[PDB]
C-alpha cells in the first residue's frame, strides 16, 4: 500500500526546515531508516498530491529519491521518503569547495542525467530542476528529488511565471515566459545545475533580479564557464541552454555525451 498510518513513524531528529513545514530523521515500522517530510496547512493541494501518490511512487529509479508513503490520518500530512545521509547537493557543494575533482563534479552530473533521462523516458516533467532539488546519499551518489512538485503547491507567487518568486533562474525563455513545460525545458535547468555543480554551488544570476534574468537571457547572455568545467563540458552546458527546446539535447542524448566525457 501507499497509505502509512501514523503508528508506523517515529521522529528522531529534526533535520530540516523552511515555509513547506519540517523534515525528520526518523523510522518506518519493518522498513528502516526515513525522511519524514511534514507540510504545513495550507502550503499545498493535498488532495491532488494523494490523487497521484500511488502512480508516482511508481517512478522508481537508483538515481531518484524514492517516495515510499503517504501519512494522512490527521493533519498535518506527511511524506516518507528515502533518506539521504548528506542532504541537499546545493549546500554539500558549497560546504566541500575546493575538496572536488572535476571527475567528481562530472559524475554528480551524470547521476542527475540518468535520473532525468528515466523520467523524460517516463513522461514525467520535474519543472524545478535545481541543486537544491538534488539530495547526496551513500558514497556520495546524487539523487533527484520533488519532480513534479511544484503543480500542488499553492503560493502562486512560486508557480506562476509572473511571481515575484518564480524560479526564473533555472527556466527556459518558454517556462519564463509561457510555462511551457517539457522535459526539453527540464534540460535548460539540467544545464544550469550542471553550472552551480562545477562551481561548487555558486548562485547562477547572483543578484540580477528575474526581469533582470530574462532580459539578459532573451539578448543571449549565458552563465560563464566555471574555471572546473572543460571546454567540452561547458560547449554541453551550452547546447542545454539553447533557445529554441527542438536543438536541446534529449537527456537520452546528454547521458551519452556526458557518459563518454567521463570514461575517456
Ligand atoms: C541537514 C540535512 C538535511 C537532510 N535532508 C535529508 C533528506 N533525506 N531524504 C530527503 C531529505 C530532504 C527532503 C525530504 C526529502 C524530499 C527527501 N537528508 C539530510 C541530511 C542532512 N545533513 C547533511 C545532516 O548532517 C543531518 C543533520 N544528519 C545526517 C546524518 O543523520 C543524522 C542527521
Amino acid at each position: 500500500k501507499w497509505v502509512i498510518d501514523p503508528s508506523e513513524l517515529t521522529f528522531v531528529q529534526e533535520i530540516g526546515s523552511g515555509q513547506f513545514g519540517l523534515v525528520h530523521l526518523g523510522y518506518w515500522l519493518n522498513k528502516d531508516k526515513v525522511a519524514i517530510k511534514t507540510i504545513r496547512e495550507g502550503a499545498m493541494s493535498e488532495e491532488d498530491f494523494i490523487e497521484e501518490a500511488e502512480v508516482m511512487m511508481k517512478l522508481s529509479h537508483p538515481k531518484l529519491v524514492q517516495l515510499y508513503g503517504v501519512c494522512l490520518e490527521q493533519a498535518p500530512i506527511c511524506l516518507v521518503f528515502e533518506f539521504m545521509e548528506h542532504g541537499c547537493l546545493s549546500d554539500y557543494l558549497r560546504t566541500q569547495r575546493g575538496l572536488f575533482a572535476a571527475e567528481t563534479l562530472l559524475g554528480m552530473c551524470l547521476d542527475v542525467c540518468e535520473g532525468m533521462a528515466y523520467l523524460e523516458e517516463a513522461c514525467v516533467i520535474h519543472r524545478d530542476l535545481a541543486a537544491r532539488n538534488c539530495l547526496v546519499g551513500e558514497n556520495q551518489v546524487i539523487k533527484v528529488s520533488d519532480f513534479g512538485m511544484t503543480r500542488f503547491v499553492l503560493d502562486d507567487q512560486y508557480t506562476s511565471s509572473t511571481g515575484t518568486k518564480f524560479p526564473v533562474k533555472w527556466a527556459s525563455p518558454e517556462v519564463f515566459s509561457f510555462s511551457r513545460y517539457s522535459s526539453k525545458s527540464d534540460v535548460w535547468s539540467f544545464g544550469v545545475l550542471m553550472w552551480e555543480v562545477f562551481s561548487e554551488g555558486k548562485i547562477p544570476y547572483e543578484n540580477r533580479s528575474n526581469s533582470e534574468v530574462v532580459e539578459d537571457i532573451s539578448t543571449g547572455f549565458r552563465l560563464y564557464k566555471p574555471r572546473l568545467a572543460s571546454t567540452h563540458v561547458y560547449q554541453i552546458m551550452n547546447h542545454c541552454w539553447r533557445e529554441r527546446p527542438e536543438d536541446r539535447p534529449a537527456f537520452s542524448r546528454l547521458l551519452r555525451q556526458l557518459a563518454e566525457i567521463a570514461e575517456s
